[PDB]
């Protein structure tokens, strides 16, 4: 996350931290996700597509820091890794950038809700807020495009939903952005999602409740002028989400 503020997991208790075991022993951060039910984390396919073996991944819930344990955190194996059959990668855009991780502990239990571990609501079908709506993004992603390290502490910022029509202007993304994508940006382009934030939540207050509107997918740099964040439009994927859960 470029700009925004540091936060703790209590402010985004659905936030999942997804890591991969390396042949050797070492564990590296992959991507964020969102607890949508006790046993199910939703994320981005492009996070896993290079290493699509479920046994390689670890999910934490209730985790506020990258490389230290948070009091109350739960650690999970991936019992199922579901990648979107119709996934594709362009030079810039991911299509159908959506994935489901069925989580279970060594002792065979799903997530136990707590102050630091809550589920987020999916939206009603084809129902997103208007352009100009303020939504929150959360991630352990880079603080600057050029940074080598990810931040130790979880971050979150505010971005405004951009109209499909504004996001398809050639000097933005042209036709790279489809009806299954959402754009969000800061009016000053000063705050944004970035590398490491992929798969993490775009959350909007919708029908007066916190709703998983987007999944961090792609963008051309981070906090660049005329280069908004591009998000999987979760309201266009409910059948796929219902069916695979
Ligand atoms: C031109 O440089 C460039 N371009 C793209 C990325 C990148 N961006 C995002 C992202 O969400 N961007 C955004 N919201 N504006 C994102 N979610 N992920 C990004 N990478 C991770 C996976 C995609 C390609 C490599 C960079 C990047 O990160 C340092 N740097």
């Amino acid at each position: 996350i470029i700009g925004g503020e540091f936060t703790t997991i209590e402010n985004q208790p659905w936030f999942a931290a997804i890591y991969r075991r390396h042949r050797g022993g070492s564990v590296t951060y992959v991507c964020g996700g969102s607890l949508i039910s006790p046993c199910w984390v939703i994320s981005a396919t492009h996070c896993f597509i290079d290493y699509p073996k479920k046994e390689d991944y670890i999910v934490y819930l209730g985790r506020s820091r990258l490389n230290s344990n948070t009091q109350g955190e739960m650690k999970f194996e991936v019992e199922n890794l579901i990648l979107h059959k119709d996934y594709s990668a362009d030079t810039l855009a991911y299509h159908n950038d959506i994935a489901l991780l069925k989580i279970r502990s060594k002792e065979g239990r799903c997530a136990q809700p707590s102050r630091t571990i809550q589920t987020i609501a999916l939206p009603s079908m084809y129902n997103d807020p208007q352009f100009g709506t303020s939504c929150e993004i959360t991630g352990f992603g880079k603080e600057q495009s050029t940074d080598y390290l990810y931040p130790e502490q979880l971050k979150m910022t505010v971005v405004k939903l951009i109209s499909h029509r504004e996001c398809q202007q050639p000097h933005y993304y042209g036709s790279e952005v489809t009806t299954k994508m959402l754009c969000a940006a800061d009016p000053q382009w000063k705050t944004d999602s970035c590398q490491g934030d992929s798969g993490g939540p775009l959350v909007c207050s919708l029908q007066g409740r916190m709703t998983l509107t987007g999944i961090v997918s792609w963008g051309r740099g981070c906090a660049l002028k005329d280069k908004p964040g591009v998000y999987t439009r979760v309201s266009h994927f409910l059948p796929w989400i219902r069916s695979h859960t």
